[PDB]
């Protein structure tokens, strides 16, 4: 049974930059949460990443035919935030700087140990964010990457972000995460 505290300890002892940390954790979680390497709707992976980082457990994300159990209606209280402008890239902004700037917004509006669901360009793609107290870790546990904007190719930290790129930071409530935790659907998802 997967102990997330001990993954973080181990990881945070490494002389790796923050992006590489995120990338390592996410690749590790991807194998557990998305073993099938599915590439459809990423919201369930991102939610399962959130659940894992909050200490509820590491479970396999719903596959497409399990979406209708719970994920189908998950965001109903957040539809306006998901459609809003959110945080828009600046011209000539590198991936690393846009990341840092997203991170600062999240760190200012969230408390330590919290998580957020991050919509990329109005739900074009979902990633997760974990506030460890000093920094935000960005986790794409569907594809096994840290911060990305759902480009069809990998992007280095010094690549330029395309104009008008955006993310919407969705503050899913502690109630919403707990509700999921107490559902049949979560409980039938395979532990590990």
């Amino acid at each position: 049974n997967v102990n997330v505290k001990k993954l973080l300890e181990s990881l945070n002892s490494k002389s790796l930059g923050d992006m590489d940390k995120d990338s390592e954790l996410a690749a590790t979680l991807q194998k557990m949460i998305n073993p099938s390497g599915g590439d459809g709707n990423s919201s369930g992976c991102a939610l399962h990443a959130c659940m894992a980082m909050l200490g509820y457990g590491v479970r396999e994300a719903p596959v497409p035919n399990e979406i209708s159990e719970y994920m189908t209606g998950f965001f109903h209280r957040h539809l306006e935030q998901i459609d809003s402008e959110g945080i828009v890239s600046h011209p000539n902004e590198t991936y690393s700087k846009f990341r840092e700037r997203i991170a600062e917004n999240i760190l200012q509006n969230t408390s330590k140990g919290s998580v957020v669901m991050i919509s990329i360009e109005q739900a074009t793609h979902w990633i997760a964010g974990f506030n460890d107290g000093e920094k935000i870790m960005f986790l794409d546990v569907q594809t096994g990457k840290g911060f990305n904007l759902y480009d069809p190719v990998e992007k280095s930290p010094d690549a330029f972000v395309d104009e008008n790129s955006s993310v919407q930071v969705i503050h899913v409530s502690d109630q919403e995460f707990d509700h999921y935790a107490n559902s049949s659907s979560w409980k039938s998802k395979r532990l590990c």
